[PDB]
RNA sequence: ACAUAA
């Protein structure tokens, strides 16, 4: 057992007591909150051509005393919060796995106890790091993770639930050894850039303390890593022969500025088909996947070398240039608000729907699956249909990626949403075409549609993604040179080192999500990416302001209405019906929502004026 | 952008603005309702050995787009109306794909806006037609689709939501070029056959105008179709050799009138195993699927030739003869109503269950709006268990066929259901054996069980399925001659051209669903099929009336009861309990439902008089 | 149609009317309850290397069960009672299938009619027996199944629903010909061992009458069995060669008493890898699976010969000795009750949670609340996470095994649970490590956690699993000699003949589930297993009593609290809000649930005293 | 999933 002191917080790490059959296991306790995390990794190579890594974080509300809420008295499905926490843990540990580790791996988090004071999600990230550190699973150095808040202008490490509710910042930092950053995930109440930057360095300092404690625990209990059957990386001489075959053709494709997404992919694919058959002849004994990956390595190396050497991008832009941005509002007459935001070849359609306040309380008690209530009655739903990439896929349910992107754009817009709006605000963002940051375009399109709908948001919100291309030492691994790219394409994210999504107002930052693919990047690079994104965000907000700069003076004429209808006591039974049958039927066939307010009063919400015309007729005849 | 005028309605069709990465995309707008449809087809052939076409129609709200529901899709899946709409779109476009197009294809419909006036489902069919027409996907001519209603004796094209509520007909027609009919789907309020036939004529005329508009847009855009890597139709050389090997043996099997479903299939399989073996030595380099398909082509051709040349079906009857029909009611004492309907080797057991009127709502706004509320508190649930065909299959959840057949049978029985019935009527139809139209047997069996249960239906309802065998010009494509078959077997549906299911009373038509495998059929064939089915329906109703001709004078004595109990205000808190705890505990230990009526009255619904008795003991002791 | 008389009850068996396409089909009727069961078996061998047998028992409609709203919810619409009934039917028929019958087989039970007096579950078991008997599916001998109850001291066969509500025993017996026992499943109200043993004898006698009737129907119908194209069992001469290769190595492994679960599995695996190489060279034309099964047959035979000949087990125990047992209570401060039970290498962590009566047995929708009520407001949720065996698996939804084990451990504890407890009691058992009977460990750990939580249970409950190894000559099929093993390891269950799990207090039996893998066992063996398990149970209760012997005098001070708040009529509208919106909001942010009990008073339930503080603050400002 | 002697 090891105790780590983080200011006034205490972190207790232990292992060797519970779940001793798993490859790795750890208990991380803070206060009276304890989280057990286990890691399992198969020894037989996975048939998949990548590393299959799954992280599952289960709330298990028996640890809080509030699990059995439905008719089965048992959880059904996984909530939004569980999915989001699973993604944060996944982003914190995925970069540190060695390349070619194609082995099925599962990290599971079990909430032994929660005291309602210390949040278990941060403990779970540290638990995953300890469990992997103590296991025989090949995994690079320990990761420390903290949450940083700002309460009354003071930086607080791992704030309690009470403090998180008074905090203008919710930043989660995962650090690797030598003060590298592997994961950043923030939502802020439109705070200044300098304040945001200081919280990052305070957070990274704390993660080094956790890493020191985990290293002591690893040393105390001897850890011997397994030797995998093999690491699936292409042979060096095969890769360099691929370079001989396809360097010039790939270079020509990547310096052709007339390509669009599809034509560039087809041109690269044309070289791949010719090269691959030549590789098979030269190395008939090579793995078929080894042939495929060697081309991908060469294509990635050529692609990055052009950006590093010539400071020019595959579409002709320089490092700080945006794609073409086109906006337009008032798509359709019946929508409460709408907008179509285009950023390069990325097209996003955003819709705003006003709903009743009563429709925003879908939680554990009301339904088996949904849980929670949004603070401001505001939610964003994000969809990524298969045709946005000319692909075929299942359309039942939502991917974990769709949930994460929706959450990112939701908290990007959340700080500017007004308080005490009469209706529930639902924003739907649909990606019609995608070649880049559709989640950041969902934030820009979201604000346009919100202003078009007449919601008085405090300020317009724009987001952008910053890429990164580095040249590291082949032995030391230190970063010798790097380029930050503004508003990256899909190929620049695929071949890049991070996907640094940040959104905000012209005067502050509201959301950030750094998806780093390297095993950590220095804090200086993160600081510069934030500054570069600040310049890009101003340009985008200037374009958006031309389309619409202030919210419309009122909601659309065909918008929802809320007003009350008086029914007599003698007519209460007739109007309501047996067990509320009449109300539930009128509300089911007209779309309105009737809620009893007093003994005599019923508040009626109608999505359209026509809907209340239908409902008003029914209430009149029923009252007769 | 092309505008098509359909009477007082106007159709706007456009492309090139949204979703430009999809192989094809289109926006169809009528009034303020806009629907965007995309089509994506892979260039790599799929290993499925059939055409993997999937259609997904999705709505972002319920109740005419007034209650947002898209945020709940992760847990609350897709509604029934979405599934039914997807099947109608699928049936309108699937016959027009070329043979051997074994490429994964998906058509997705996105309701950009709905005005609560113009129905988006019809626009989605047209949108799928435009999206395929403008794409590089190999697809035959454009399809136009309209809905025809009848309001005050007037035929209305694409009626609004307000108009549809007053209509006696809900007919959807999809038409191909040259006035061919591709899909028919209707529910009618027991209307005359001639009125029904005129609506089809009116509908087909309007679909031609839509096809004219779509062709103009295609010409302006300049569409060029892809060249698929391979079309998987079997080579004529192998087919001719298969014919030489198996024609005589197949002919003997199909003229043996002693076969049942299983023995005939086994006999054909015996020839297939021997022929498929010999085909390999002759063509060792042929695709193994091509061997399978070549035998299937030959067997289908031999099967049809017998019907065309000799006017005799494979089981010996003539073109208009029904299979043997046996009916039976009141098989189990405790069921509120039951019937066992047999038609050849198709056996369906139908059950009627009375429930409380409050059981038709889900007590939660969003889910209640998602599934809707049935008009007469009447619903039909259709089950097709795997043992009905001696197969093994997943038993939880209903596939798309079960949803479609259930709605078809429910539409057939809906017009005769009385209004203001005291209880919710649930009809359950379970296919115990299948060799044919179990969905139409569900309408007949459902009609018998409703009378056996004492529901005062207006008239008995019977359904039948009409097949079709045609001989077409190989190059011209015109239908030289055809035979209409009454009450087809499964093999006749498999080898046929049409599954024309129609149901009605002795004086009218209540439902229809035409599943056409050909790329359109002439309207004369449709009219003749409707007439031929009317004769068959009369015979079935005569057999049905012998078993039971009128509903029983009252419900069964052991059926549900509804009673009123008075509790004072003083005892009200103790009776209901904390947060209605006692009411729900009683509702779970006896099954009775107690609903407050006013300050003094509680209405008790009990499935059986015994359950009412024990519940009544609970009330008095607690009071 | 054959009628079988069972005391005052009558069984009617029919076939040949419904569902004639199925391989087998039958209708079993008792009173006015009729169940139709069909059996389908493919003639093509399945790719999987075992017998795929699925039993699905479906209630067509409880009251009017109707249909789940959508497709995915339909996959969730299978009730718990349906799953448990499917498992009992599966265990009754699975042992009688021939060895090597690797053909997909589905048994489906359709409830044609239910009179609410006679129970359909036992008719379904008999229906499956008749359907298989009349079918062409090879199936060894009919089984008969009855339920035995004890009403005011009288043994009742197939008691009605009214009788079972007053019974002290719910025992279901499935018998094969010549008085063999195939399935036992019991739930007793802490009854004496001799009373329990007599009910088994009575039940076996009745099952013989049912078998007699089924045999007459089979003979009168004229059944002919199919000839499977292959029975997948290893050929004798390849098993003999495998025995020569690996007898001594396997013998040494199973007599090395230092092995643990993983160490022993690895040692056997090393022999398997070496032996399989030699087997392939000796038999190049052998089926790949035939090689695998030959080693398993040889390994199983060597394993069983040691206990038969030497009366000693692979871990050095003798036949009646338990594994090491350890217990802890009160491991986390915030849990209402907690216990960590360890038995050998099996580790189970049990948690007790209290919640309100309303929020514990009753849901919002009455239609689905049926088959979702608990008599004592008591339920046990059992989890078997994949890391408990160092495996990777999905953690979405309970499988059938987790549902069955949860119901078994709940049955074991149900009779000692007090009536009229102020709260709903939910017990969660998590199997952290698994090397044996975690379900019986869930009963003991559940007992400790219940005592630690302060629930005044009448007596402590312990469970144990009894294994069996028999010696049978193939020329006769009779059991010559046998050994009953106390507290079996996983390997003894895998290589054994039964998994006889029984639980109870120190003076009675509360639950039993015999999972027999043989095609029936004599009653004498069952009787001795019950007695042998009685001795083991007393020893376990002695160890548990040292950790905690009586329930804590009170619940933990940080447990749930219930008290009322007076709300005036004037404040009532503002307090509850429109449609109860304010109360629903409070129940969401805080775990506090407010249920009205009177026109002026509301009952407030708070899971923790801290959560009650927030609720009091919320209601005070609302009151103003 | 979809289509499928239904």
């Amino acid at each position: 057992a090891v105790a780590v002191d983080l200011g006034n917080r205490k972190l207790e790490i232990s292992s060797g007591k519970l779940a001793r059959f798993a490859d790795g296991s750890a208990v991380v306790q803070s206060g009276d909150t304890a989280v057990m995390v286990t890691a399992v990794s198969k020894t037989k190579p996975s048939p998949s051509q990548f590393m299959p890594l799954v992280v599952d974080y289960r709330q298990k509300a028996a640890a809080a005393g509030r699990i059995p809420t439905n008719y089965l008295r048992r959880e059904i499905g996984t909530s939004d919060k569980e999915i989001l926490t699973s993604r944060i843990i996944d982003r914190s540990i995925r970069p540190l796995f060695p390349a070619g580790y194609f082995y099925d791996t599962q990290v599971l988090c079990n909430l032994l106890a929660v005291d309602g004071v210390n949040e278990p999600d941060v403990l779970a990230i540290n638990g995953a790091s300890v469990a992997l550190s103590l296991s025989d699973i090949p995994w690079n150095g320990p990761v420390g993770a903290v949450r940083i808040g700002i309460i009354d202008g003071e930086y607080v490490v791992n704030p309690t639930r009470k403090e998180m509710s008074s905090s203008t910042l919710n930043l989660v930092v995962a650090g690797a050894p030598k003060s590298q950053i592997v994961m950043l995930e923030a939502s802020a109440e439109n705070i200044l850039q300098q304040d945001f930057c200081h919280a990052i360095k305070v957070g990274v300092k704390y993660t080094q303390q956790i890493i020191q404690g985990i290293q002591q625990l690893v040393k105390e209990t001897g850890v011997t890593k397994r030797t995998p059957q093999k690491l699936f990386t292409p042979s060096p001489e095969i890769v360099k022969y691929t370079h001989k075959l396809a360097m010039e053709r790939l270079y020509a494709v990547f310096t052709d500025y007339e390509h669009d997404k599809v034509s560039r992919d087809e041109a690269v694919n044309k070289i791949r088909l010719d090269t691959e058959e030549q590789l098979k002849e030269k190395f008939p004994e090579a793995d078929p996947y080894e042939i495929i990956e060697s081309f991908n390595v060469v294509a990635k190396e050529v692609f990055r070398s052009i950006v590093l050497n010539e400071y020019k991008r595959c579409d002709g832009r320089d490092l700080t240039s945006l794609r073409n941005v086109s906006c337009e509002v008032d798509m359709f007459k019946t929508l409460h608000g709408s907008a179509l935001f285009q950023r390069g070849q990325t097209q996003v359609l955003c819709t705003v729907t006003f709903d009743s306040l009563e429709s925003g309380i879908k939680s554990d008690q009301v339904i088996t699956a949904i849980n929670g209530i949004k603070d401001k009655n505001f939610m964003l739903h994000y969809e990524f249909p298969p045709y946005a990439t000319n692909e075929i896929g299942k359309v039942t349910g939502l991917n974990r990626r769709e949930l994460g992107h929706g959450a990112l754009a939701e908290k990007a817009l959340y700080p500017v949403i007004p308080r005490d709006f009469p209706f529930t605000i639902r924003v739907t963002s649909e990606v019609l075409e995608s070649n880049g940051s559709s989640s950041m375009a969902s934030a820009c399109g979201g604000s346009l549609a919100l202003m078009d709908s007449g919601v008085p948001i405090s300020s317009a919100v724009a987001g952008v993604a910053i890429g990164l291309v580095t040249k590291t030492d082949p032995e030391k691994g230190e970063i010798e040179d790097y380029r930050l790219l503004t508003d990256i394409l899909g190929i620049e994210d695929y071949n890049g080192d991070m996907d640094f999504k940040i959104a905000g107002t012209n005067k502050g930052i509201t959301a950030l999500q750094a998806d780093i693919k390297l095993p950590g990047i220095p804090i200086k690079i993160v600081m510069e990416a934030i500054q570069q994104a600040s310049v890009a965000k101003k340009e985008i907000l200037q374009i958006m302001n031309k389309t619409i700069s202030k919210p419309r003076a009122s909601r659309k004429e065909n918008g929802p209405v809320v007003e009350t209808v008086q029914v007599p006591l003698s007519k209460r039974a007739k109007f309501v019906g047996p067990g509320g049958y009449n109300l539930k039927k009128l509300q089911a066939e007209t779309g309105v929502t009737i809620s009893q307010v007093d003994e005599e009063t019923f508040s009626v919400f109608a999505p359209t004026p026509s809907a209340m015309h239908e409902a008003r007729d029914f209430i009149t005849e029923i009252c007769k």
